[PDB]
């Protein structure tokens, strides 16, 4: 501890988001499950039981990766919590069509429509549930009774007395109940108003456009205090001045990378028959007609995107953690511990059955081949980006313990090395600890519990062990890499902003007031890092006059000036585009934040990956590495990614959102709306865009793959 303020300076910053991400953690983990729902009578139909076990089917099944409920899964099949309000207020428009109106929605006039929607929104929004029971009305009875038949188009001994399938819809029926109900002390819901349903009257309240805005005005302090901040005005090379970068347990790692461009390529096959099933879901022209059933049984739409999202986390993990990996070596200088290769092989096919058999567990259960005991653990989870099951989470979560075991004694020498308490050898192995381990937070999580304080936990993954990542150990890598070739905060600022930020995902599924206000306020601050780049980029765009035939480094840089354009739009100004309530409202769960995704996915995170699978570099020399198939990759790749987020995603998505906006989310998400020819025809499209970033793909993965003919 010789400068320990250096330490105190990210401790602090950890610290208090960790008492902030905590305690309001905490908050979500105590701010429900009715052990039994009865009626006026006394009758019950639904219980505690039913409910976490019509979860847990829920989970068996993988309805969250195709059909969305509190707008978190897939979006090919309707909102099952949307849907079911809008279902459920057509059975309270058919049970009281009686008396002061006719009998559909719109039969009465608007005139008389005035004396009807004041009965029912006044029937459930005042607090039903004290004893772990709710309690409703004969009329809502017969409404749970009314809505079943509904649940086609294109969409996917004694003991109890109720059925199991029941349970599934007792759960959706408690989702949706949970979602339409006042919350203590308040006059705006557990969902803090969601979904967007007009006639209960569910709008945002006043803290969500006032912290809409207060963000912004946050947001502009932060800019505004460091642009005034710059005014003070407070290289390692002048005119050509720069060395030469010369550098000569690896055999294993370039594996890593075929198995990670492989498994991006299929990633884009599953992507890309993901967007053939959004066109078409009864057949697939002659192999799986109506009389005949081939396709459709094995691989479906469920299976395509879970998969999809399995290849992208699979291909982009081993496609950092082979870098990891592959810069390990270098970090203690070549000091190699005992079997270390075999280690490493260990790990890489640990890696790749957890990879198979996690995917393949979702195979078996998504089809359901499966008893009930063994979904969850081996079969699909159930949730988006943890789809894998729990037995390999486990495997994957030991296989980053075999890599953090590996690389803590490929930098055992680096540890002993330094002197300085906050030396590089130290960010760069508080990093790689900070990935090795957090992903841990993904398995504080069960099928029979809780769904707020699991998707907690979950977002405490999704978006906190990939931002305190690629934002961490790549750049103490970058560092590194960069003072080894004698090239030469926003880690400190990224996890002061990004770790109680996260919670931006988590405004609509049963946050507190007080999760709003962190969340907006701090995912505002979210920006003023990733906006760091605006004018980084400029300054590539006026330093990239360098690299000529000695220099190596020629097309990385064209990937970088990528990742940080890229980087600037599909987070910073989009993700805050998307960040306000406001927007959030109405956008949580469209095509909207599909462009979000690819565009913060392979936009920054896959060009970064592909960028450190090309650093290949040290097995090839200076002037022999061949580079049409790199400006090829580049014009497909980003031609097809901004091709999908341009031609298909924004109108679709501003269509959805325009939809949502008036007519409600459930009709933005009913199969009514959804199958609209200029809808239809723009999903026909899309798979244009879809061919040329295959093509691009195919053309780095074959430069990777045709790498391996004459190598160092
Ligand atoms: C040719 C390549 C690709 C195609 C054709 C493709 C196509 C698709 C399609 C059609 C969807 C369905 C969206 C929906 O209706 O819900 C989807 C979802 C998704 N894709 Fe891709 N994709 C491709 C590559 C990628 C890559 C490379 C990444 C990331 C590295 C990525 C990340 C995602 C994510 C995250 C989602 C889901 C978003 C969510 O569930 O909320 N895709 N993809
Ligand atoms: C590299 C950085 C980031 C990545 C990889 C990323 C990734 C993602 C992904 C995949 C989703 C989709 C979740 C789902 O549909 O279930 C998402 C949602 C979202 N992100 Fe980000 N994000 C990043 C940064 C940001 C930033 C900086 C902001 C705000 C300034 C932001 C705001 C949002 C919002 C508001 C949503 C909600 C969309 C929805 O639930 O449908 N994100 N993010
Ligand atoms: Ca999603
Ligand atoms: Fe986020």
């Amino acid at each position: 501890g010789q400068y320990k303020k250096l330490w105190y300076l990210l401790f602090a910053v950890l610290a208090v988001c960790f008492t902030i991400l905590g305690y309001m953690g905490s908050e979500v983990y105590k701010k429900p499950y009715p052990e039994q729902v009865v009626s006026a009578s006394g009758k019950v139909l639904m219980a505690k039981d039913d409910i976490l076990a019509g979860q847990s089917a829920w989970q068996t099944t993988g309805g969250m990766e195709v059909g969305s409920v509190l707008g978190h899964g897939a979006y090919q099949a309707p909102d099952w919590t949307a849907d079911w309000l809008h279902r459920e207020l057509s059975a309270w428009l058919d049970l009281t069509a009686q008396q002061t109106y006719g009998k559909k929605f719109d039969e009465v006039s608007p005139e008389e429509q005035a004396v009807l929607k004041t009965r029912l929104a006044d029937e459930y929004r005042n607090q039903s549930r004290i004893d772990g029971s709710v309690v409703i009305s004969d009329t809502r009875v017969k409404a749970i009774e009314s809505i079943l038949p509904y649940y086609y188009g294109d969409d996917p001994n004694t003991l109890p007395s109720q059925e199991a399938r029941e349970k599934l819809f007792d759960f959706f029926f408690w989702t949706s109940w949970s979602a339409s109900t006042n919350r203590p002390d308040e006059t705006f819901t557990y969902t803090n108003n969601w979904p967007h349903e007009p006639l209960i009257n569910n709008v945002p309240t006043t803290e969500n456009y006032m912290w809409s805005f207060t963000s912004v005005v946050l947001l502009l302090m932060g800019i505004g205090l460091l642009m005034w901040g710059y005014s003070f005005l407070t290289e390692v090379e002048v005119p050509t001045e720069d060395p030469i970068s010369k550098v000569q347990s690896q055999k294993a790692l370039g594996k890593y990378v075929f198995l990670t461009v492989a498994l991006f390529v299929v990633q884009v096959l599953l992507g890309g028959l993901t967007a053939h099933y959004t066109v078409e879901g009864q057949g697939f022209y002659g192999i799986d007609e109506a009389l005949g059933f081939e396709m459709s049984d094995w691989f479906p739409y469920a299976l395509t995107r879970t998969w999809h999202i399995q290849s992208a986390i699979f291909w982009i993990a081993t496609g950092f953690l082979t870098a990891g990996l592959f810069l390990a070596p270098i970090v203690n200088g070549g000091k190699d511990p005992k079997f270390q290769r075999a280690g490493v092989n260990f790990l890489y096919i640990a890696l790749f059955i957890v990879v198979g058999g996690s995917y393949a567990g979702n195979f078996f259960a998504l089809t359901h081949i499966l008893p009930p005991e063994f979904n969850f653990w081996f079969g699909h989870q159930g949730y988006e980006y943890l789809d894998l099951g729990r037995f390999w989470q486990l495997l994957l979560m030991v296989g980053l313990l075999l890599w953090l075991f590996l690389m803590l004694r490929c930098t055992v020498s680096a540890f002993k090395e330094k002197g300085v308490d906050k030396n590089l050898l130290a960010i760069f192995v508080a990093s790689m600890v900070g990935v090795g381990v957090f992903y841990a937070p993904g398995l504080f999580y069960g099928e029979k519990s809780p769904i707020a304080v699991m998707e907690y936990w979950r977002w405490w993954v999704v978006h906190l062990w990939v931002e305190g990542f690629f934002e961490v150990f790549a750049t103490a890598a970058f560092a590194f890499v960069f003072y080894n070739m004698g090239f030469v905060a926003a880690a400190a600022i990224f996890m002061l902003g990004g770790v109680p930020g996260t919670l931006h995902h988590l405004y609509f599924s049963g946050s507190t007031s007080a999760s709003m206000a962190i969340g907006a306020c701090f995912s505002a601050l979210e920006v003023v890092p990733l906006v760091l780049l605006g004018r980084e980029a400029y300054e590539h765009w006026s330093y990239q006059h360098l690299s000529e035939w000695a220099k190596r480094l020629r097309w990385p840089l064209m990937c970088f000036v990528a990742v940080a354009f890229w980087n600037m739009i599909g987070a910073g100004v989009f993700g805050f585009l998307i960040n306000p309530p406001i927007s959030l409202f109405y956008i949580q769960g469209l095509n909207t934040s599909a462009v979000h995704a690819h565009a913060a996915l392979f936009g920054v995170y896959g060009f970064l990956a592909l960028g450190f699978v090309l650093l290949a570099r040290y097995l090839k020399p200076n002037v022999q590495f061949d580079d049409k198939l790199m400006t090829w990759g580049f014009w497909l790749l980003n031609g097809g990614l901004v091709g999908m987020i341009a031609i298909s995603l924004l109108p679709v998505g501003v269509i959805q959102a325009y939809a949502s906006i008036t007519h409600g989310l459930w009709y933005a998400r009913s199969e009514e709306f959804l199958q609209m020819e200029i809808l239809d025809t723009l999903r026909w499209v899309r798979t244009a865009a879809d061919l040329i970033f295959i093509g691009g793909a195919i053309c780095v993965a074959i430069q990777a793959t045709k790498i391996v003919f004459g190598r160092d």
